[PDB]
């Protein structure tokens, strides 16, 4: 899982 | 899963 | 899954 | 699982 | 099984 | 099994 | 699990 | 298994 | 089993 | 079992 | 060469 | 060459 | 060469 | 050559 | 050469 500016 | 300014 | 400013 | 600025 | 940006 | 961007 | 400015 | 960014 | 990023 | 960033 | 949101 | 977010 | 978020 | 954030 | 957060 990845999550950037979110 | 992947997000990004989002 | 992937979003980009969504 | 990784987060940034999320 | 492999998984980039997804 | 291969997901890139998707 | 890694968590930056999250 | 491999995920990067994911 | 390998993750980097996620 | 290898995770990096992860 | 490949570029995705660069 | 490969860019994301770059 | 790789670059994300960079 | 890898860039992630940086 | 690896970077992150660098």
């Amino acid at each position: 899982n990845f999550g950037a500016f979110s």
